[PDB]
């Protein structure tokens, strides 16, 4: 068995502690204190290995910390996410990709982009726009939803996936 220490980073409110309580409980939530973050664990197999997701939703006070940097530090893969109906989100990834490669010492973290809120009718950033900048960064990109479940396994596993191919 492995264990695979996962961040979840984002803006507040694209879903980051919906995706991770959907993945973690299989439920969605409604409305979730923005000001809790904590690790949530779930045993699952992967790829016929048994591994151990150990996951930071990030939340808080979206300010520079060196605290924070040492809770980072540890992150082995990031889920990067944004909301399909929020441009903002999405254009905050630039930002929080660059201080994890800070942190991290390294242009090649294992990172996977998600444009949550898949759902929704009301999209502003294209998938093109999406999957361009996944290129860009040479990671996947994925789309979820947090409330119909679309995608949840498949975001957090492809992460386990990139961790793996990082360790090789
Ligand atoms: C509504 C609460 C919520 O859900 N939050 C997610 C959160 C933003 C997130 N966050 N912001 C930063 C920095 C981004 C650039 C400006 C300073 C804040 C980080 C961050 C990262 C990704 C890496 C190292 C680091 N050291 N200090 C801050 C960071 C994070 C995780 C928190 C508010
Ligand atoms: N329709 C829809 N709403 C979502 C989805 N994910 C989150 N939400 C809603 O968006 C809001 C913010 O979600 P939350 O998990 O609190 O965001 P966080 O601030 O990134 O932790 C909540 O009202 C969620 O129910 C989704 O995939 N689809
Ligand atoms: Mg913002
Ligand atoms: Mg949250």
């Amino acid at each position: 068995m492995t264990e695979y220490k996962l961040v979840v980073v984002g803006a507040c409110g694209v879903g980051k502690s919906a995706l991770t309580i959907q993945l973690i409980q299989n439920h969605f939530v409604d409305e979730y204190d923005p000001t809790i973050e904590d690790s949530y664990r779930k045993q699952v197999v992967i790829d016929g290995e048994t591994s151990l997701l150990d996951i930071l939703d990030t939340a808080g006070q979206e300010e520079y910390s060196a605290m924070r940097d040492q809770y980072m530090r540890t992150g082995e893969g990031f889920l990067l996410v944004f909301a399909i109906n929020n441009t903002k989100s999405f254009e905050d990834i630039h930002h929080y990709r660059e201080q994890i490669k800070r942190v991290k010492d390294s242009e090649d973290v294992p990172m996977v982009l998600v444009g949550n809120k898949s759902d929704l009718p009301s999209r502003t950033v294209d998938t093109k726009q999406a999957q361009d900048l996944a290129r860009s960064y040479g990671i996947p990109f994925i789309e979820t939803s947090a409330k119909t479940r679309q995608g949840v396994d498949d975001a957090f596993y492809t992460l386990v996936r990139e961790i793996r191919k990082h360790k090789e």
